[PDB]
């Protein structure tokens, strides 16, 4: 649970644009 730099503040920018 640290992908970019700890969630990029929201689970990877709002769950990586609503589940890509």
């Amino acid at each position: 649970s640290d992908t970019r730099y700890n969630k990029d503040f929201i689970n990877n920018k709002h769950l990586n644009e609503h589940a890509h």
